[PDB]
DNA sequence: GCCCTGGCG
DNA sequence: CGCCAGGGC
């Protein structure tokens, strides 16, 4: 299984092995980056990330999460903001490659795995689809061969 | 680098 | 909702 092969790899290379994950992918806008637009978090989701507690929906919000980024191989500290004039929730403090906007289309993948030794985390990898660019293969392997890439497109799923 | 807030169909 | 947009520091 290619998408099992991969979430294994991800974890293997933050130096824990996988026991189960799940994953949320997503086929970015134009308007996604890394964070001055950030990315934005479609609202079915929301649960794949951490709770962000709203005390107060009239009120922005913000929490941290850690995060090891597959491009890097280091781990990060990643931004979850709520925005209340839309009202809606982005991720923002991602890796640099997803500001460039002429090699479209860019792919986004977060996977939150459970680890052996009972610990779990969150990791993110990202493409576009330069030479070089990564985003063919990543997409067949989060979405399949049969259907479009589209911009938006998103799944959640566990692996 | 990442903040925040204007807007649209 | 999903998405477009842009100035501040």
């Amino acid at each position: 299984n290619e998408l099992i092969k991969y979430a294994k790899e991800l974890v293997r290379s933050a130096g824990k092995t996988l026991k189960s994950a799940a994953m949320f992918a997503k086929v970015l806008t134009p308007n996604d980056d890394s964070g001055r637009h950030g990315v934005l978090v479609p609202t079915e989701a929301y649960s794949f990330f951490p709770d962000m507690p709203i005390s107060d929906p009239s009120q922005n919000a913000t929490s941290n999460f850690p995060a090891f980024d597959s491009l890097s191989k280091t781990h990060k500290t990643l931004a979850y903001k709520y925005y209340e004039r839309y009202p809606e929730r982005r991720i923002t403090r991602m890796h640099g490659l997803l500001n460039e906007r002429n090699y479209d289309p860019r792919l986004t993948i977060f996977l939150f795995a459970r680890h052996t030794d009972g610990s779990s985390g969150y990791y993110f990898d990202c493409a576009n689809s330069g030479s070089g660019g990564r985003f063919e293969v990543l997409f067949a392997l989060c979405f399949g061969e049969a259907i479009s890439p589209k911009a938006g497109l998103f799944v959640v799923r566990p692996i």
